[PDB]
């Protein structure tokens, strides 16, 4: 899985949010 | 990367945190 801003994209599944590099991201798989 | 409780596993290190299902998780890569 990985972190994306602002949103996960088609084909992915979101499981909450990353706090990574001092930023908030969607956690996408 | 993965979000884990309680901790990262072998082959991974912590790169931040996740928020999912009302809890904080280790962000592991």
């Amino acid at each position: 899985c990985y972190c994306r801003i602002p949103a996960c994209i088609a084909g992915e599944r979101r499981y909450x949010t990353c706090i990574y590099q001092g930023r908030l991201w969607a956690f996408c798989c």
